[PDB]
């Protein structure tokens, strides 16, 4: 009993979909960046972000059926701060930090939107969607595979990456919180269904419970 006609609706839904779209395209081109950074994987590496860029068209194809222009803008700058430790990061051939920020925070952000989306989605949103969680679940995470199989030398720069980037996805977190509430998803499930993939992300890599706790409570302990 959602109005996907209403203006509240479409207005709100103007700016979650370009978060997505815009996520997707930065997704894209970070696993592009990945490619370069470890030339040996960058044939899984690069059907990674062509699986991306399918989706970001996904997405699109959900903003014309409801003739919604998304404001491209405005999700531009909802990941630049991020944006701009990935591009930082990717410079200085820092790959632990690029694999957090995109295999991780940022993919684990998505699987909790998804999630949360579908329930109130409407028919084609839905259909699209599912198709695109579950390629998620059929393909590796190659970030979370490569941190895993190279913790030791990696746990250091993640625990810093982590105090550098979890805070910013705190405040997206916040930011994309009326616009949800509006297109019927709670702010509480999605603060939630990250955490709970974020933590089992940072477990399967080889951080201890004590860890995930700690570093899962650095965006929300200053809150
Ligand atoms: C039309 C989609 C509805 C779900 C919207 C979720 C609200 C904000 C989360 C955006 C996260 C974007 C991350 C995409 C990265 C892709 O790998």
């Amino acid at each position: 009993e959602l109005d996907f006609q209403s203006e509240s609706y479409k207005d709100a839904y103007s700016r979650i979909n370009a978060i997505v779209i815009e996520g997707e395209q930065e997704a894209f081109d970070n696993y592009n960046r990945l490619a370069e950074m470890l030339p040996d994987q960058r044939d899984e590496l690069h059907k990674l972000a062509k699986m991306e860029q399918r989706h970001m068209k996904g997405f699109m194809a959900c903003g014309k059926n409801l003739s919604v222009t998304p404001d491209m803008g405005f999700a531009q700058k909802f990941f630049e701060r991020l944006h701009e430790n990935f591009k930082a990061a990717a410079a200085e051939g820092k790959v632990v930090t690029c694999l957090l920020i995109q295999s991780l925070i940022i993919e684990c952000f998505a699987i909790a939107a998804y999630n949360i989306y579908i329930p109130v989605a409407d028919a084609f949103a839905r259909k699209i969607t599912e198709g695109v969680v579950r390629d998620e679940y059929l393909h590796r995470n190659f970030g979370e595979e490569w941190l895993k199989a190279n913790f030791d030398a990696s746990k250091a720069e993640l625990e810093e990456a982590n105090r550098q980037n979890l805070p910013l996805v705190w405040l997206m977190l916040n930011e994309v919180a009326d616009d949800a509430r509006e297109l019927g998803m709670e702010r509480e499930s999605l603060v939630e269904d990250f955490m709970i993939a974020y933590g089992e992300a940072l477990e399967n890599i080889g951080f201890t419970t004590r860890e995930i706790m700690r570093m899962s409570a650095y965006g929300l302990a200053a809150v």
